[PDB]
RNA sequence: CCCGGGGGCCGGGGGCGAUACUGCCGGGCUAGGGGGCGGGAGAGGCCGCCGGUACUCCGGGGGUAGGGGCGAAAUCCGUUAAU
């Protein structure tokens, strides 16, 4: 018998956060992110921060009743990066391993169908 | 240098001629141009109605305490429940 649930991973280029709640969303299970695993901020977005937060969620989520999950990886999507960061591998990889039953891995990075207008004016971040 | 003769001194007018070219007058054409008919092409324009995701904000439910940012941070957002 598989308790069925879905974990949301938002992985940003400082930062991810794992969400782990039941197949409706709306239940939540687990959440733990970068910050809450990692010494430093400069260490957040690593893929250890996202292993050990990965970790800790699944044995969460395993401890409170859910054994299987489907994931959604995503990042910062509209006016961003549209693509998930580098802790989203290394956090798919944690959950893996932690003995939770895998369904769909699927990316749900919001896409824009045109825009608005994003930061860093007209000459860039640079100039 | 002076004398004598011819030429020019770029022009005006008169007379007699020529009609290729330009102009004028008349007639006729279709080669350029314009006006058409037909089937298509186009982010061409103005006007009206509608949608797509994204986004921000707001209200409620879940769930704690971080989030956001950076080369690193810090300001900043958050325990009136944030991400
Ligand atoms: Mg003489
Ligand atoms: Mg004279
Ligand atoms: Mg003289």
């Amino acid at each position: 018998k598989l308790r069925w649930g879905i974990a949301w991973i938002y992985s940003s280029s400082n930062n991810t956060i794992i969400t782990i709640t039941d197949l409706t969303g709306a239940e939540t299970v687990a959440r733990v992110s970068g910050g809450m695993v990692v010494r430093a901020d400069k260490d957040k977005p690593s893929p250890w921060a996202a292993m050990q937060a990965a970790y800790k969620a699944a044995q969460l989520a395993l401890a409170r009743g859910i054994n299987a999950v489907h994931i959604k990886v995503r990042g910062p999507g509209g006016y961003g990066m549209k693509v998930p960061g580098p802790g989203a591998s290394a956090a798919i990889r944690a959950l893996a391993r932690s003995g939770l039953v895998i369904g769909r891995i699927e990316d749900v990075t919001p896409i824009p169908h045109x825009t608005i207008r994003p930061p860093s004016g007209r000459k860039g971040r640079r100039v």
